[PDB]
């Protein structure tokens, strides 16, 4: 069905069952305190959003997310529930980093598997029109084009990401669906070097896409850990004026519109809850210490420019392996203000869910 303005409006947001299974099989058989268990019953119901991050989620996680929708809804859920997906699978993925744990190639027939990807994820959702559907379009992708054009792998990939991109736009351009393109986060396209060049490039993607009904706008701070909005700078931020993601936004936004794309905003809030970090610098963004689960998701967000407060990372699922040895081994996992021992990115990484719950804000 269509809607109409903020599409996290006039439904509930469905809590998986994938992290709900991490959190009852993996996270609590291994949690003794009662207080803790209790705390960790009640952030599997948080509703964060599902990852498409390899392409056998297609056909095995989208489907069955949806499918349980569907359920819920048919027998009854007030408001209705929406789901709340990640796509995050180009080819060449992550070019600026010490290492991607990206599937496919633009070398090895990747652009033809992107395509079907986006194609195959336009049928299921096709089929489950009935579940409003909210989409974020690929985490660490254009804000690349930004930065580091300098990077011979994101040089190289550059029209790539941008033509796949417009692609994904246009091919998931559905009435139930929204979209919103990842836009890096205040340390990242926030400094004020920085965010000019952002926002002519988003605006021309939007441009280039036919300024498609479904594109909301942006998400900022995924899988990052910034404040929303706090009084005093944290240390690690000095000194860029955009020390918060309410700060980049209302910076933002301005020079967006200016150029055809008033975007509209979805921050992350999933690792953020504590402030300021325990990170040491801005850009050690792998299982960093001294971090809690943030602000509940919720369309009451309470700023013009934003339609909601999510969770988009899953806190406790593992940012990277601390394992120096391994394959797609990043040397950011290792650091000081990393966790450690952590396993390899994407499994359950408990100590790191139960930092997370300690630091809670608001606590569970
Ligand atoms: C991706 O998964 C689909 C099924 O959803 C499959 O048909 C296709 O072969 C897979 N792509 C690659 C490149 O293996
Ligand atoms: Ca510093």
């Amino acid at each position: 069905a269509p809607y109409n303005g903020n599409p996290f409006e006039g439904v509930q947001l469905w809590a998986n069952n994938y992290y709900r299974s991490e959190v009852h099989t993996l996270a609590i058989p291994q949690i003794t305190d009662p207080a803790l268990r209790a705390a960790a019953s009640a952030v599997a119901e948080v509703p964060s959003f599902q990852w498409l991050d390899r392409n056998v989620t297609v056909d095995t996680l989208l489907v069955q997310t949806l499918s349980e929708i569907r359920e819920a809804n048919q027998a009854g859920a007030n408001p209705q529930y929406a789901a709340q997906i990640v796509v995050y699978d180009l080819p060449d993925r992550d070019c600026a980093a010490a290492a991607s744990n990206g599937e496919w190639a633009i070398a090895n027939n990747g652009v033809n598997n992107y395509k079907a990807y986006i194609n195959r994820i336009r049928e299921i959702l096709i089929s489950f029109s009935d579940v409003r559907t909210i989409l974020v379009i690929e985490p660490d992708s254009l804000a690349n084009m930004v930065t580091n054009m300098n990077v011979p792998k994101c040089s190289g990939a550059a029209s790539t990401y941008r033509e796949l991109t417009i692609y994904a736009l246009k091919q998931l351009d559905l009435p139930h669906v929204a979209m919103y393109m990842d836009a890096g986060h205040a340390g990242w396209l926030g400094w004020p070097a920085n965010i000019q060049p952002a926002a002519e490039l988003f605006a021309k993607i939007y441009e280039d896409a036919g300024k498609p009904r479904a594109v909301r706008g942006l998400a900022t701070n995924v899988a990052n850990y910034n404040a929303w909005s706090v009084s005093s700078p944290p240390p690690y931020t000095s000194p860029n004026p955009n020390y918060d993601e309410k700060h980049y936004i209302e910076a933002f936004r301005p020079l967006l519109e200016a150029r055809g794309f008033p975007a509209q905003f979805i921050v992350d809030q999933g690792r953020s809850g504590k402030q300021p970090t325990g990170q040491k610098e801005w850009g050690h963004w792998c299982n960093a210490i001294g971090t809690g689960f943030g602000m509940r998701p919720t369309a009451n967000t309470g700023h013009q420019y934003v339609d909601a407060f999510v969770w988009v990372k899953p806190g406790g699922e593992c940012n990277g392996t601390s394992d120096t040895t391994a394959a797609r081994y990043d040397y950011h996992c290792g650091l000081e203000d990393a966790l450690k021992p952590a396993p390899e990115a994407g499994q359950w990484f408990n100590e790191y869910f139960i930092q997370l719950l300690r630091n809670a804000n608001p606590p569970f």
